[PDB]
């Protein structure tokens, strides 16, 4: 039970972010065991452990560049990029394992760019690999 | 019981799609690296043995030039996530994505070539997945 | 060792070592996770026990003029490949991922099969974990 933690979220075409935080949100929740993925955007770790994270953020409008940072408690840990102005729906993708303690916050930030065209079909997933 | 489940497959040649695959549009992988539980069948379809959360990932590599491709991860005949590879005039291009799904027993997960033809083959393409935890 | 995982990042834009140029092994300086310490300082993973392991990588470059091919290697042999390059963009990633059956002491690592890492490979990642022992 308490060792079972996972979330998976997708950006659809729903039409329900700030220049400060620039948090990328995912409206369609596919998995949320434990309900620790909150506000369509932020994962809050329930316990100390190793967690897997992966994401694909779609650069839809072709002539733009984006940079996406995976954030841990307000600080960047990994980065992804998409800036091929010949390509439509190019993914800025990366993944990582992290050592998290209880109440650690992990989310995606649009560090650079504007996601012109929207970011439909973008994905963001995470799960507890094992507790420590 | 059936708590260890995982598969992993790769397209090892540049051979063209089979005549059957042109009518189902289901992308298949001939080289099976992992198939614990033997739940990955027909070199293409994963059948969930039990209720739980399952991870999936895929990298479909197209050559130049098959037309712009769209790959959907399918769950019981309906698309869940999609990836795109529009040509950037290079020798090879990749349509990639991954996701966690809540699956029930006998649920079927597979890859569909929604758009495009994969002319020139899809060598080096990969498709993987595993049970994260039963539910 | 039921709990085995590593995750590593290339944190700088520094050129590869002369040794690295010789071995073609892509190395990572920043280790975020290394439970069991089976990911060595030479950026090679040594499987502690028989089991199914997950591996993912992203090799990111700022200079993409020439083609790069990255192979995931298992005891000196390629298992999967990733391609990038021959482009002029901000940053591009050669990426792929796979599950592998490993026997104990099997060696898994990234080799630059084609191309170079002129300009550095900052922000590149390489991760792996034991899904379950067999
Ligand atoms: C290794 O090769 C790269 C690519 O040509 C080059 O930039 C780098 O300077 C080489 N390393 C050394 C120590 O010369």
């Amino acid at each position: 039970a308490n060792s079972k933690v996972a979330f998976s979220a997708v950006r659809s075409t729903n039409h329900e972010m700030s220049n400060k935080t620039r948090i990328i949100y995912f409206d369609q929740i596919l998995v949320n065991v434990g309900n620790f993925f909150t506000l369509e955007s932020v994962f809050v770790a329930p316990r100390k452990g190793i967690y897997s994270f992966s994401f694909h953020v779609i650069k839809v409008y072709q002539s733009q560049t984006i940079q996406v940072n995976l954030m841990l408690n307000g600080k960047p840990v990994i980065s992804a990029f998409a800036g091929d102005k010949d390509v439509t729906r190019e993914a800025a993708t990366n993944g990582v394992l992290l050592y998290l303690d209880k109440e650690d916050k992990v989310y995606l930030k649009l560090e650079k760019g504007n996601l012109l065209g929207g970011w439909q079909y973008s994905t963001f997933s995470g799960f507890l690999v094992f507790p420590l």
